[PDB]
């Protein structure tokens, strides 16, 4: 996997991921905006991280997303296409660093990076199993 | 609003908070861990900014994240109560900028910052009708 290759993932973006349906047990968003949560938006960009590094993880392994940090800039009501483009920045073993940015056709809406860290899948379900109460 | 001030909001885990919640249209997410998303806690964090600001809105107004950028350190199984400290930096105009924090009961899960910016509900619902398929 190399410095600078770049991944693209298309969604439409269906009446529920407004942000409303992030959170249906929040009176407090109850009668926000129809718009593209940007959890949801955060979650695509992680998608679309994830399709990109699935060929080059060895059977067993998986990722976690380890820090989101961008923008939201503009809103995308249902119906539209959000295309997140997302670009390796670093590989550093197991912590993979990318520029994510996400365009619904109309309007550029948001970037950033985000870093990942590839995790042995049945190493880690034991040792969350444990802080389960 | 007094810069400063921090507001805490508590949530207890449920089951359906995970990745593949987050995206059930997704395969690719198909056997990750049952573990709290990052798109989730960023949606937490929004929530307890949004219950920090609600009584302080004028009639007509409301508000939408523009940014978001926090590390995500530790992984939360369901069941625990994640804690959301919220800390208000600024208010410039309409942009209120936020500390966020968050804490499973165990672990710090993740921090960083937050910004938002205030709308007219009515102004900001015909702006995005606009851009409606």
């Amino acid at each position: 996997m190399r410095v600078g290759e770049r991944f693209t993932h298309d969604f439409v973006v269906p009446p529920h991921k407004t942000v409303r349906h992030l959170y249906p047990e929040s009176p407090e968003f109850a009668e926000f905006p129809e718009v593209f949560a940007t959890g949801f938006m955060v979650g695509l960009m992680e998608w679309a991280c994830v399709r990109a590094m699935a060929p080059y993880l060895e059977p067993g392994e998986g990722s976690l997303g380890t820090a989101i940090c961008v923008t939201h800039t503009a809103a995308t009501p249902p119906g539209l296409t959000v295309t997140v483009t997302a670009e390796l920045r670093s590989v550093e073993g197991r912590r993979l660093s990318w520029r994510v940015s996400a365009h619904d056709g109309v309007d550029e809406i948001g970037s950033g990076t985000h870093e990942r860290a590839v995790i042995h899948l049945e190493k880690f379900n034991a040792k969350v199993r444990q802080k389960t109460p």
